[PDB]
This record gives C-alpha cells, structure tokens and sequence, in this order.
C-alpha cells in the first residue's frame, strides 16, 4: 500500500558522471565507452553572452582545453566534436561502468528521473515530467547543467534529457542526448520564455486509479460521461483534450478496479467543477498530473 | 530554483542489497561485510503467525536452511544469530562493494531515503519522515520487507530503516539495524494500531522558508507573534509546539531570506485559520511537513 513520488535507483546513472572543466567554467558531462557528453556552452567567455557563435568557439578549441575529471582521475581527451547543442569529448579510456544504454527522446507527459550533480558527483535523486510547453519543474542550481534524466528498462539506462538553462519562470530546459532541444529554446541568453502548459488528463486519471486502488474512494459517483462531453469541460479548465488511445492505456487500471474510464472522467469532471472541499488525494489537495498510467501500474 | 521531494543517490546502497530465503519465504537482506541483515519474520511458518516465539523458531534452523543470493551468485552462510527483530547471517564472503557505513536510528520529524526493493533487487528510490506515531508513509507492496532507508553523509552511508510490515490503515512499521522496532508495535500478526499523529511544525515552517527562496511570496504578511501565543493557535489545529531550539534551527534560513522566524509564525497561523483560498505554495495546496530545515538548506 502507499503511493509515493519514486524514481530509477540512480547506481548506474551515477556511475557514468564525470566534470568537465574548459577554462574557468566547469559543468557536469556523462561517460559512455570512451566519450564524454556536456552542454556545449561549457565553451563559452563572459563576453559571448549575446550571441555566440559555437562553430567559432571550438574551432579556436583544442584537445588539452578540456580538463575531464572521474573522481580524482583525469581522463585524456583524444577528441571533440559538436553534437547540435552538445560536446562530445573522446577520451583516451572506456568507462568499465558504462551500462547498456539507449539514447530516446520524450513526448510532453512522459516521466523520467533526474540525477542532479555538481561538480561530476550526484547530491540527489527526482522524478519530473516533460511538460506540454517543452520545460520541466526542475530543482537545479548553478553548477548543474549536465546533470541527466533517464528511464530504466530492466538492466538498460534510457538516457532522455540533458540539463542546459533555467528560465525566468524559475523552470528548466535542456537537449535530447543527441543535442536537439526540447522546445523552442536556444543555448544564449536571450528573452526566451515558455509557452502556456496545460494539465496532462491521462496522468491524472492514471493518478486517480491509483487513488481506488490504495482506498480512497470519496471521489467516486453514479455518473458516466461520453469522451465527447467530457472533453468539452477539460478545454474549459485547461486541460488536455482525451482520446481513445488515453482510453486504450487506461485499460489496465479500469480493469483491475472495476471502474469504466469513462466513469472516472464524470469522476473528475465533478472534482473541477466542485473543487475537493477540504479533502486529500493520496495527501495532496490539487490534481497531481505527473504520475503515467505506467507509473502507477508499477507502484501498485 | 524549483524544490522537490528528492532522495539521496542510491548506488551505495543499490550495491548491499541481496535475496534471502528460508523456505518459501522470500525478502530482502542488507550485505555488510561477511553479515546479511534482514526481518527475523524470514523464518516464520503459516501456523504459527499467531504467537510465533522466534527464539524457538530459531534453535531449530541451522545454517543450510537460509538461501542467500547475491545477483546469481549464491552466498554460503556460516553462522546465523539473531539480533532483536532482525537476523545476522554470516557469510564467507566480504562484500567487495560494502561502503562505509554507520547504524543509527532517527527520531520523528527526521527525512530518509527508502530503496525499494523485491527479490534482492533495487525498483524504486523515495523520500520519507518519519512520523510522530513512529509510522512511515511508504510505498510498498508484499516482498518489500528487508528494504532499508538510509541518509548520507559526505561517502558515509547512515542506515536508519529497515522495512518489516504494514499496519491496517496502509502505513508502514520496522525498525533501526540493531532490530529495536520504531514505535510500540511486534512482528506478529495481531490488532495493533497506529496512535494518532500530528503536524511536524518546523518542518512547515522551513518548507515555508524554501516557497520565500523559491519567490512564492503571497502569504506573508506585517505581523509578528510570541512564542507562546503561537503554541496555543497550534495545539488548535493538531500542530506539534515549537520550542526555542526549533528557533535555533530556522536561524540561518531565517537569516538568508530576511524574514524573523516569528515573522513566519505569524504567516503560519493565518494560513490555518483562513487556508490558501485557491492558491498554492511550491506547487502543493496543503502544507508540507516532510521537509526538514537540512533538508531545505542543501537543496536551496
Ligand atoms: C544557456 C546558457 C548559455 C551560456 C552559459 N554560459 C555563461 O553564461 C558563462 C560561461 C562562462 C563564463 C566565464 N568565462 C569563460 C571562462 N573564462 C574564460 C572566463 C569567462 C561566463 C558566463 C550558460 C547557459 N546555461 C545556464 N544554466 C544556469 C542554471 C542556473 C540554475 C539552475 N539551472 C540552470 C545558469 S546558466
Ligand atoms: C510482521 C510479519 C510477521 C510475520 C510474517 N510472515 C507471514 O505472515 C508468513 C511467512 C511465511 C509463510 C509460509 N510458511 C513458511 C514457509 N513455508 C514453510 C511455508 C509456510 C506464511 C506466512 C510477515 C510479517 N510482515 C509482513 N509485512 C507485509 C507487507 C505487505 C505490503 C507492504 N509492506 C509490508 C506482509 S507481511
């Protein structure tokens, strides 16, 4: 019983981090075989800020410009090259802790662990979801940028996001492993901010199965909807539309609960008309959307 | 910026945890040097979950009768004993990746990591306080027992939990390393009940001090309380009293934002007379008691 924010056991995220220092700036990368990958603007001078052109910056780089550090043992960078917006420096050894890894990219809604380092060395472990505006609320600090997020799938690490920036907003953005930016988002400084983020429907009702399965019942009612009419109120709270194949995925949790999909969309519709009224979910007061139907079928 | 709930990296501990069985009966142990630590209840029978005496149970083992595998990799037990509620099984094997390590127990209102863990392998990282009934909120499904919380210190792996059942109302029950339960509860089925439980005051308050960090700012206001009046106010609402040395520990938050820790007292006590009317703090719209003043400190 219980159901708690749970992430990956991080040991072979962990055993892949290393520092990367270029002059005077230093940021976290990741050891895979005999290649380290870091945010490329590890390369860049203060005064760069505005618009910096990251061809010219490695161009006038060279091999022993980049300090690696694995523990208290520098790597020897034997090359580099530029991935879209990341580094990547080829060292002169193969990380023997290197797991079987893939390197995919997530959708909006979709959940990952994050393993936050600074300085090459991993201080704490959180679950995020990639929002529906390409950012994720994120706990980051200076120093940050290289620390990753990733899925595990029974021995092999689905490394999905790289740390790059903080937004004004105070949220988070970063690259894919091959570089490419979640988003409409550039590695300078400039008066980028997110687009509007809606509520991810799937995870909350995922979120609210979840709820039956570990006794909390109080939500529940007689009432069954169809998609169509449901959708019509979800526009109105600013949540996403529903589809079939949010229904499809549900299917397993309606199945072991007894309760219809359906069912539980005239559920929710009467928590956002009517509010919770004092009331806990599974000890939260709002609609927790982070949770995928994958997530709470794996808790549970 | 951003705060969320987040664990310690797991991999020390990822690196200890090994399969235990005695029959059909299967949980998880931790491996420490030549001894495997897990729940004595290993060595229960079906007709005996009335009145189980587990010195008897015991004297009637011998070392073949435990099964210990390390991955695929079984470990010979030379010697067995019991500890209070857990069980030491040595081995003729050090583990390699033992860390340094300590045993100690926490007291209510103290932050720790729980691995989650079935068969001997690691599922799921999360983040707990314990409560002032002794209970844990986990979560944990049937073969999770053995399963330990932990928090780290610089390279040092302090182990305060191990996982031993779950009460009728879906919290969760065990004990420190040295097999001394938390709370008044027994490892035998019987009708025991958790005792009734109560707000973490300063873990409010410093969460309230991370929201100010973090820019969310709407619930302060211009007015400052004593000590005194402020306890009264919070045995009103099933709050635990502060005291001076609760003080102490706000000091350096208190000190960082500018804001008096009365000051947030004084926010505090409106926020439970008049509630959040809508609005959310850190992204949550109750108040948060399971983030203590360090907890706060590192990761702001
Ligand atoms: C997107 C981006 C583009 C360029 C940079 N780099 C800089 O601003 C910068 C880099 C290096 C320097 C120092 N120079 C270069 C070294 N040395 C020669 C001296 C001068 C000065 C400024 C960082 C970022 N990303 C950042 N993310 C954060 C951050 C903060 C908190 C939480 N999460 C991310 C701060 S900066
Ligand atoms: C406190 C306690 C006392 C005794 C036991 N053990 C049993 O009930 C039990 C143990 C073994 C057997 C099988 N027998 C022994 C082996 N074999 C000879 C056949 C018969 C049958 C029952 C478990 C516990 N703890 C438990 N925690 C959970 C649990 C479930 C979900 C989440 N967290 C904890 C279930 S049981």
């Amino acid at each position: 019983s219980g159901f708690r924010k749970m992430a990956f056991p991080s040991g072979k995220v962990e055993g892949c981090m290393v520092q990367v220092t270029c002059g005077t700036t230093t940021l976290n990368g990741l050891w895979l075989d005999d290649v380290v990958y870091c945010p490329r603007h590890v390369i860049c001078t203060s005064e760069d800020m505005l618009n910096p052109n990251y061809e010219d910056l490695l161009i006038r780089k060279s091999n022993h410009n980049f300090l690696v550090q694995a523990g208290n043992v520098q790597l020897r960078v034997i090359g580099h090259s530029m991935q879209n917006c990341v580094l990547k420096l080829k060292v002169d050894t193969a990380n023997p802790k290197t797991p079987k890894y893939k390197f995919v990219r997530i959708q909006p809604g979709q959940t990952f662990s994050v393993l936050a380092c600074y300085n090459g060395s991993p201080s704490g472990v959180y679950q995020c979801a990639m929002r529906h505006n390409f950012t994720i609320k994120g706990s980051f600090l200076n120093g940050s940028c290289g620390s990753v997020g990733f899925n595990i799938d029974y021995d092999c690490v689905s490394f999905c996001y790289m740390h790059h920036m903080e937004l004004p907003t105070g949220v988070h953005a970063g690259t894919d492993l091959e570089g490419n930016f979640y988003g409409p988002f550039v590695d300078r400084q400039t008066a980028q901010a997110a687009g509007t983020d809606t509520t991810i429907t799937v995870n909350v009702l995922a979120w609210l199965y979840a709820a039956v399965i570990n006794g909390d019942r109080w939500f529940l009612n007689r009432f069954t909807t169809t998609l169509n009419d449901f959708n019509l109120v979800a526009m109105k709270y600013n949540y996403e539309p529903l589809t079939q194949d949010h229904v499809d995925i549900l299917g397993p949790l309606s199945a072991q609960t007894g309760i219809a999909v359906l069912d539980m969309c005239a559920s929710l519709k009467e928590l956002l008309q009517n509010g919770m009224n004092g009331r806990t979910i599974l000890g939260s007061a709002l609609l927790e959307d982070e949770f995928t139907p994958f997530d709470v079928v794996r808790q549970c």
